């Protein structure tokens, strides 16, 4: 009673921020149909946890600790992965953080850390991988953005700027890489489970669906985009938010 | 080597404009996972053809002739379908036409027929069906629009107006029906196969993917939206255009 | 202490639905800088009222009764206007109605009347006028849509469909007419003054600006778009909503 | 034969990247209706040039050299400006650069410099100024983005990411500052004059208007947004591109 996503043969996927939530469910679901799923988490403990969960189901997976906010460090991790794997066919850029505050109160580090972690990081991770995808003439790049990147949100000028940036990145790369059978798309989740009970009720009262979404629902959308039959979807932003913001 | 879309148990789908192209592929693909697929085409000959194709594969299907541009006629067809079927869980509003012309030359009937067929029709088909979905607390409504409904197009002021209207319809209904476990979304295809060879080459030269899409690709997206695991996607427009217009 | 909009020399403007609200303020403000403002209202009494108001300030204005929902009637009114005036340089398509109801309860006439009045009418009014603009190589067409045409709204599936359609019309015509120095743009107002006090407070509580907009504010935007210096703005939708829906 | 933009009484405007092009025309046009226009350019020579041009017309203007890509330096410049001026009522964030390259060839510094200059800079410039606007309960913040921030562009993954980020920033701040009578909007220019003649012809052939826009046209839009009567326009992106991308 679940969908099956055929992603092609002998494929390797790489998911950043795979230690928890959406990233973790994406890595676990991709494992059902790709030959090997690489998990990157800030700490080795975090990725080992998800890699173990994936392996316990009989699938192949490996994990590398990597802090995407540190360009030299993450660049080395990706280089290492590419020496071990000739190709990385599916890349899910999910790593990201929030450092919320009204703009008037926001600290310079809250602004910088969110932009650096959520946006600047895409270059260091995606460039080496895209080079291999171009050479192999195949790829699926899925960038996790947020509905806040489309609408803005009180207390999140930094997060919104970063996630809107993810969308501009996505569209430009789609234009450049599509001729090589590479699709580049973004997923913009709304309120996904995993805040005071009163604020949560306030939020849910604004969602037509009447509930928050689940990380498994987001993973379904990411695996659909990673599949073989989604090759004509390119440069788009797919919002999964229960009707919060049509 | 294909995706499998679990759409739930004992489901009935209805696809309009099912006689050819996108509509036909959507009806055929839905048949792989729904209990019964109802096909509506302008002529009984057209729907019998697709119903026969679906049945030849061992699936259940029935067909009703119905001209969506004639409100009294299509309203009766839908009423008949609902007397025979208690529920229609998935509705794909695909029927539509084009009557191209530069605005300066466009005839009043070219304007009227396209709006009436492509937009006014949605009310007569969707209202009775949505009443059953609300009572049953379940539904998937997929409206086929077009990238032209988002960007406009020379020679298609009528088509663009109609397809943009489909999107406004989609978003309003998503807001009203989501609490009853009904999702309402639109698919906006770009250039899908099925024009002079020179104009076709001109078009393809504007598509990053370097080719037109196939009706089977559009059907994959419609079946994904019809699936059980896409219940949190609501009120959205999903563009499938090979990167033509990010 | 007000803006001045230079709209060119010897210009004639035509505003539909000029009898009240936004339409009335647009006609009055355009009068400050165009040579003649033609007002169309459903009844002769309504347009005479605004024409008198405009004339009382020393400006030139004339009025024609015309029901935009009746194609034969409005087509004759426009033909008459064009026999009296060689050119109509600025056209503001503002006429429109609402017939609100949840989709489940909506009557066929509520659906039809709103689409016919708000969308089908654009063809009969704009086509003859655009022919003169093309011949004269100059024009400003401003179509009033609504934020509901962009986001959808509970109880307004008909209005939203119609106003989204206005946007598709706008973009297609912009593509076709821009080479003739004609701009075609839409204005999408949010909540504009002119509902229970409790629902109004509920609405205002959702507007960052903390108040409804005024018809004079919408008129300022329409006159800016009608001005000489806005010739490079084309095929766009300008939302004036106090931040209600970024 | 020009528009007049009433921007209120005793207002002070600040324009970054005021040394040439769009920024220069915005500063010059604002000077016609604000009491004092502050110009910031990377070099003191550049801003002195525009300040002299503005003063030669009888208006008040001052200039400060400031490199927006250097956070400590630009933060000090803004602090200095705010010690000299109690209020800065209008802020036009126009400073920005391009460092074009296909993603595969792009250098890490080309990615970093564009994001740092075009996006990270907004925090250091806008935060101190917004604090004064909140205290004074009045403001106009206009952020210059680009159509590339909406559509992406081959060879500009860095620029597109930065300019899309500007839009996310704009929408979040609009939500936070609107209650204090502060509007925050973005302008997304298309191809503005000031490339091989063949590529330029190729570009112009894609613009319905059949020409590039002028910096004076962009300035008109910025001054309209800075005016008193545009207080209900908030959190929007206004595209000025001759119909290039509806």
């Amino acid at each position: 009673k679940e969908n099956y996503y055929y992603c092609g043969e002998n494929k390797v996927a790489l998911v950043t921020g795979a230690g928890r939530g959406i990233g973790r469910e994406i890595a676990k679901m991709l494992a059902k149909s790709v030959s090997h799923v690489i998990c990157i988490s800030r700490t080795q403990k975090s990725c080992d946890s998800v890699v173990d969960e994936i392996k316990s189901f009989g699938y192949e997976s490996s994990g590398y600790a990597g802090d995407v906010s540190k360009k030299e460090e993450i660049s080395e991790v990706i280089n290492k992965i590419l020496t071990e794997h000739k190709n990385v066919d599916i890349l899910v850029n999910n790593a990201g953080i929030t450092r919320d505050n009204l703009f008037l109160r926001m600290k310079n580090d809250e602004w910088e850390d969110v932009l650096r972690t959520n946006l600047n990081s895409l270059f260091y991770i995606t460039q080496p991988i895209s080079k291999r995808m171009i050479n192999n003439r195949y790829g699926r790049i899925i960038n996790i953005s947020s509905i806040v990147g489309l609408t803005g949100n009180v207390g999140q000028a930094n997060y919104s700027s970063s996630k809107a940036g993810v969308i501009g990145f996505t569209k430009s790369l789609a234009k450049e890489l599509a001729s090589r059978n590479i699709t580049v798309n973004a997923i913009a989740p709304g309120f996904i489970s995993s805040i005071s009970e009163q604020i949560k009720k306030n939020i849910i009262s604004n969602i037509p669906a009447g509930r928050m979404g689940t990380p498994e629902e987001v993973a379904n959308l990411a695996c659909f985009l990673s599949s073989d039959k989604s090759g004509y979807i390119n440069g788009r932003v797919f919002v999964i938010d229960g009707g919060l913001s049509p």
